[PDB]
């Protein structure tokens, strides 16, 4: 049936019988999830007007969706305004408990298109799904730059096979893309502003430490901590392979233009890379741009023998420090 819900509670109660679910100007109650899990296959979900959330310090998610063959869209002029500044305290995962925004867990063979998201209190999309596509999704957390936003990852991917992120537009304060695990991930045409870049990892110490076949391309990173990043955990085991960064342009980079390091311990680099996580088939093709004078252009800190078979074409990162601490990287590459 075609259903239109004006409350989160009504949506949760009636969703199953709806072939079309129009969410009209729903203000999600404090500490509650707009629960759109268990949707019937083929359901179309349309966000209308402005979706808001009442304030409460909690872990989220503000919205959770699951089901197979779900088509999520937003009506013209819609906006999902999380007004995250109410939570932002410059501490992100620390300090006030801030809710994760959208759980796309088990939202299989589904698409989310054109959603306009604003000021997520913490991470935006948590992806743990198969054959999921995010097209023309805009995550505007620009306000977080000056209002204390942190750990406002745009797309966190784990335990997902077949993830397509097409033309996302992101202005946040953490990873534009963060893949802790997954296979067949495609991120293309993205605008990544203010965050931590397009990252694989940190990989290791999870139930799934395999990242395979990730293509990040035609993306532009601006005013971010890093542009191209692959991190693996010290002493951890796992596999990172078939990673392609192609046609990546960067500028306003504060820390690293390109960084692939395997020395993350307790969330911090140590300078001592390990080799339990293999990093194979890394292809950088046309990765160019500038970084800050204080940033390191390229940093490749591989464990012994763990990094193999790379392709390095037209990687030209300028304006920063040229690292003299790189090691164990395939000779085709260079810092
Ligand atoms: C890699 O992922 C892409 C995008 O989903 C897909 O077209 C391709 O078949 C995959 N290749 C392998 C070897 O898994
Ligand atoms: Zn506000
Ligand atoms: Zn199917
Ligand atoms: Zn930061």
């Amino acid at each position: 049936d075609s259903c239109t819900f004006t409350t989160a509670a009504a949506a949760k109660a009636g969703k199953a019988k709806c072939s079309t679910i129009t969410l009209n100007n729903i203000e999600v109650p404090a500490g509650t999830t707009l629960d759109l899990t268990g949707l019937t296959s083929g359901t179309k979900v349309i966000f209308e007007g402005t979706t808001t959330f009442q304030y409460e310090e909690w872990a989220g998610p503000l919205i959770s969706m699951s089901g197979e063959h779900i088509t999520v869209t937003g009506a013209s002029g819609h906006l999902i305004n999380c007004d995250g500044a109410r939570w932002w305290d410059g501490k992100g995962t620390s300090g006030k408990k801030k809710p994760k925004f959208f759980y796309a867990h088990g939202l299989d063979s589904s698409s989310i298109t054109g959603l306009n998201i604003k000021n997520t209190p913490l991470m935006a999309f948590s992806v743990q799904a198969n054959d999921i596509t995010f097209t023309d999704v805009t995550i505007n957390n620009a306000d977080g730059d000056t209002q204390g936003g942190h750990n406002t990852d745009a797309f966190d991917v784990g335990n997902s096979v077949g993830v397509n992120i097409i033309k996302p537009w992101v202005h946040n304060q953490d990873d534009c893309l963060a893949v802790n695990s997954g296979e067949n991930i495609w991120f293309t045409g993205g605008t990544c502003i203010g965050g931590h870049g397009l990252s694989i990892g940190s990989v290791g110490d999870r139930s799934n430490n395999v990242v395979k076949n990730v293509t990040i391309e035609h993306s532009t990173v601006s005013n971010s901590e890093n542009a191209v990043r692959i991190k693996t955990i010290s002493g951890a085991t796992g596999s990172v392979s078939e990673i392609t960064y192609s046609n990546i342009v960067m500028s306003g980079i504060s820390d690293y233009g390109v960084v692939i390091q395997q020395d993350y311990e307790d969330g911090k680099p140590t300078g001592k890379p390990t080799n339990g996580v293999t990093i194979q088939d890394v292809k950088l093709e046309s990765v160019t741009g500038s970084v800050d004078s204080g940033a390191t252009e390229i940093y490749l800190l591989c464990g012994s023998g763990s990094c193999s078979d790379w392709t390095w074409d037209d990687v030209k990162v300028t304006g920063g420090k040229k690292s003299t601490a790189c090691k164990n990287f395939p000779s085709v590459a260079s810092c």
